[PDB]
């Protein structure tokens, strides 16, 4: 029953609030569901717990001496729907690797009785412009089974999305981790969707679902909550729960191949978001060109 | 003559850009200049040389075998103005820190006579959105003289400008690392200076300069050149001009004390970009409130 998936995507997306939604419709529909957040900030978690900010194990990595010495409790709650919270906080910013603080941080998790329960689902919210080593580190281990890249038709948001994808190449081989789809998080440019889809073919997956930009999302954050639980009956309640139907139901799982990036700027050439740039004026001054 | 400086601040905001046609103001006014650049791709160096994508030192790496056969000449190159740009390229992307990648590539520069020279300054182009160790490794070096955050009136431009004082904190006894100023890279939102400004005498330094969003930098850009030398007759022109008059005269260089997250949510609070919400609303479901 347990697949362990990753929510992977550029910084700002859609990542925190597109993840605790669908866990929360997955848990409407029976799921038994574990939330783990990554981001250097207790957001990732928020909106199941309804708390201002939860506790990090790396905040009580400090205020405990000793890793060993914490619980389940203080550490990990289960808000709404009976979902599983847990952040990890990483890094104390300055010193050391984001990453290497998460990979420590499941491995508690992975010496007690948190994982090892009637699970069907682990998410793991973390980010990925920059998918170095450190923040390639869940894919290191066999916690990234299932990835799923939240992006928008933008330079960015994909050029980010190309790059998670270049690091399920390096460790595709040795062992299970794989592109489950890509989530569109509407930014409302024109044909986004199709680009996405364009895309997401592209690089061997298909875009599983196209998230709208409802500003329901906004009136069910200031009440600290999901939207699943504010109002069910919204639009974009249905939206995301139609995400788990594709989750759940999901048997597209391939190892993807990236593109150049002038493969990635032709094809924004071809929707037209990047420059039809004359290459008979670079290099030149406005008094001649 | 030589100051050490890094322009650090959030993926996306304005560094390449900005650094690029500040130099290029800088070297306008007689100043020998060196660019490096540092994020996973070879734009920070780009306008300077009208070269598609300049040839990065970690691309190299493995196109050279060891790193010890490179020159001067097919690693950096001088453009415009005669102010040398180089790029590092960090990192293979997956696999080992971006930022230690970084380090060696500058230590390349360490040992060979690059840095000596008759040259005023250095610009390290880099992000920190999440400033980790490896990201924060050139304020561990005495690289990071007079750092520079780009930055707008915004969540986590912001966010990300706090942090990389965090960083300051850190490594500002065992060295001389400083925070010059901060840059406030227009969003075009209404009072925007002016939260730039409280935050930077909230953090003890001040707002050295606002750049405004003028639509020249985007013709200029695909003449793959600065706006300095596209049209020096045009008002950003000027304005990037500005800038670098107060970069050299520039004296206010202070070690920073960050803030709470809750002195950054109330100061957004106070000037209108978040939210002023309702207590006694959170955790409530729509049929209710
Ligand atoms: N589908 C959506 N519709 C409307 N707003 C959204 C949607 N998804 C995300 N948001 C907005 O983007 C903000 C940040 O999302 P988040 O998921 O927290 O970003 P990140 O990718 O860092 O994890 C949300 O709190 C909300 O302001
Ligand atoms: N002063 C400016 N006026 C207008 N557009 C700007 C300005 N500075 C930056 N830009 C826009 O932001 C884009 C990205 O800037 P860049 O400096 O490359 O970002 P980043 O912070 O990652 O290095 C620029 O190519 C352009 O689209
Ligand atoms: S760039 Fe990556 S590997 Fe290097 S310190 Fe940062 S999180 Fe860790
Ligand atoms: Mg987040
Ligand atoms: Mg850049």
């Amino acid at each position: 029953a347990m697949r362990q998936c990753a929510i992977y995507g550029k910084g700002g997306i859609g990542k925190s609030t597109t993840t605790q939604n669908l866990v929360a419709a997955l848990a409407e529909m029976g799921k038994k569901v574990m939330i783990v957040g990554c981001d250097p900030k207790a957001d990732s978690t928020r909106l199941i717990l309804h708390s201002k900010a939860q506790n990090t194990i790396m905040e009580m990595a400090a205020e405990a001496g000793t890793v060993e010495d914490l619980e389940l409790e203080d550490v990990l709650k289960a808000g709404y729907g009976g979902v599983k919270c847990v952040e990890s906080g990483g890094p104390e910013p300055g010193v050391g690797c984001a990453g290497r603080g998460v990979i420590t941080a499941i491995n508690f998790l992975e010496e007690e009785g948190a994982y090892e329960d009637d699970l069907d689902f682990v998410f793991y919210d973390v980010l990925g412009d920059v998918v170095c080593g450190g923040w390639a580190m869940p894919i290191r281990e066999n916690k990234a089974q299932e990835i799923y890249i939240v992006c928008s038709g933008e330079m960015m948001a994909m050029y980010a999305a190309n790059n998670i994808s270049k690091g399920i190449v390096k460790y595709a081989n040795s062992g299970s981790v794989r592109l489950g789809g890509l989530i569109c998080n509407s930014r409302n440019t024109d044909r986004e969707d199709e680009l996405i889809i364009a895309l997401a073919n592209k690089l061997g997956t298909q875009m599983i679902h196209f998230v709208p930009r409802d500003n329901v999302v906004q009136r069910a954050e200031i009440r600290r909550m999901t939207v699943i639980e504010y109002d069910p009956k919204a639009k974009q309640a249905d939206e995301y729960r139609a995400l788990a139907r594709k989750v759940v139901d999901n048997k597209l799982l391939v190892i993807p191949n990236p593109i150049t990036m002038d493969e990635l700027e032709e094809l924004l050439m071809e929707f037209g978001i990047m420059e039809v740039e004359d290459e008979s004026i670079v290099g030149k001054t406005a008094e001649e060109v």
